[PDB]
């Protein structure tokens, strides 16, 4: 084969079940095709081929997807967008996120690095090809990245410069955290129960793997500093419910009697700034009974402190916001090519 680098327009596949009222099955039973039934991964012989997950189109197309899905499938009681007010029903609804595929049309064709340490930018050198990416679960959330692939090998950073501090960090775990969350049967508050010993040994990895890319440096965590709510506290989905978790306990740097559970505080809110950026939502109280989510920690979403070059230290602090960073740590194996 012979291919060009391109951009066009995917398509998606999915195993919905056009049975399911659960909200990402309807979605993508009308605006994605059934997975490939007969999935071809063709190695590429001798072949060293440039990737770079900080332009990867492929993010931007998936991140249209997500806005609309949850445009048509989350129904507030009150739409609050640039100075405008729509009212309508906002019944509670079916949400589990489904694996999403994302599938090149007739003439282009996806490549795939399998480099097990591959960072995200630069050359690949054991490449393959696919028609369809694997299954990735949209996970709307900050600070942690939730229910995603793991690193195989070694703790990965990820960053477009690690030198510029405004450029997020993506952490590819190489080893998943179980983080579980329940509203048991004041109806807002709930709690987050992480095991600490396993989360404490590996944010010390973290820590360790931080510094081999800042020269050794004292790498010291701390919560962030201001922004909205939605930034400052672990924010994620469970069953339609917005669940907002405070983190402090998970980035304290003494741990780094402190190896039993740690409970994260968490609070069920009705009003959000919605991540589309498009202003405030207010949903319904949440149902009743005991509201749980079990989930697996497979990635950190970091910001670095500027102002620290002639300092002997690093502090980074959980970040997130923009949702493109949310798909580009599950697509940034995979670009588009077009064959020539
Ligand atoms: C570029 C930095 O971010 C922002 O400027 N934003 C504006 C205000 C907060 C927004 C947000 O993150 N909302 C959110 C909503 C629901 C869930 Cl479940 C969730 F995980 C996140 C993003
Ligand atoms: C290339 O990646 C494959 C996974 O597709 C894996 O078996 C191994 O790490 C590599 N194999 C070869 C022959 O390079
Ligand atoms: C990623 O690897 C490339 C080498 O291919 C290097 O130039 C870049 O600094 C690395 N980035 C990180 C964050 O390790
Ligand atoms: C959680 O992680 C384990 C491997 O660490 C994996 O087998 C399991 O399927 C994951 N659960 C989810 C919901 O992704
Ligand atoms: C995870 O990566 C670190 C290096 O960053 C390594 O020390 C550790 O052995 C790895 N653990 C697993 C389970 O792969
Ligand atoms: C990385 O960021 C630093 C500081 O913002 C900047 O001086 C440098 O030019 C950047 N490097 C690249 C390759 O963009
Ligand atoms: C999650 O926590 C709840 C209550 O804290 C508990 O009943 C349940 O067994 C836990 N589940 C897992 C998988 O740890
Ligand atoms: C907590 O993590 C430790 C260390 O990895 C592990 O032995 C244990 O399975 C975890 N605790 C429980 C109650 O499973
Ligand atoms: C960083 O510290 C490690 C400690 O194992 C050492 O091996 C290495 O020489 C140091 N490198 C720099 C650039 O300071
Ligand atoms: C998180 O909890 C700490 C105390 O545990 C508190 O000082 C801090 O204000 C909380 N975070 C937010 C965003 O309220
Ligand atoms: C992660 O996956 C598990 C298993 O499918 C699910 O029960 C859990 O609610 C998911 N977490 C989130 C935040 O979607």
């Amino acid at each position: 084969p012979v291919w060009k680098d391109a951009d066009t327009t995917l398509f998606c596949a999915s195993d919905a079940k056009a049975y399911e009222t659960e909200v990402h099955n309807v979605w993508a039973t009308h605006a994605c095709v059934p997975t490939d039934p007969n999935p071809q991964e063709i190695h590429l012989e001798n072949v060293t081929e440039n990737f770079n997950m900080w332009k990867n189109n492929m993010v931007e197309q998936m991140h249209e997807d997500i806005i609309s899905l949850w445009d048509q499938s989350l129904q507030p009681c009150v739409k609050l967008t640039g100075g405008s007010v729509i009212k309508q029903a906002c019944p509670k609804i079916s949400f589990d996120p489904i694996p999403i595929h994302y599938c090149t049309p007739a003439g282009y064709v996806i490549l795939k690095c399998n480099d097990k340490n591959f960072n995200g930018t630069g050359p690949c050198k054991n490449v393959s090809s696919v028609q369809c990416t694997h299954g990735i679960k949209p996970v709307v959330s900050t600070q942690l990245l939730l229910n995603g692939s793991l690193a195989e090998e070694e703790i990965i950073i990820r960053s477009e410069n690690l030198t510029n501090n405004a450029k997020t960090i993506i952490v590819h775990l190489n080893k998943s955290v179980e983080i579980n969350c329940t509203r048991p049967s004041d109806i807002r508050k709930a709690y987050c129960e992480i095991n600490g010993t396993k989360w404490n040994k590996v944010l010390k990895q973290v820590t360790e793997k931080l510094k081999e890319h800042f020269n050794n440096k004292t790498i010291i965590f701390q919560p962030p500093s201001g922004g909205d709510l939605e930034i400052t506290m672990h924010t994620f989905n469970c069953r339609g419910e917005f669940f907002y978790c405070n983190t402090t306990q998970l980035f304290n740097n003494t741990c780094i009697g402190c190896n039993g559970t740690i409970t994260l505080p968490c609070k069920i809110k009705q009003i959000i700034n919605m991540w589309q950026g498009t202003g405030q939502a207010m949903y319904a109280p949440p149902i009743d009974g005991k509201i749980n989510c079990v989930s697996n920690i497979t990635g950190i979403l970091l910001t670095r402190d500027g102002g620290a070059n002639n300092t002997s230290n690093e502090t980074f602090r959980p970040g997130g916001g923009d949702m493109r960073d949310n798909w580009r740590s599950e697509l940034y194996k995979y670009k588009v090519v077009q064959i020539e």
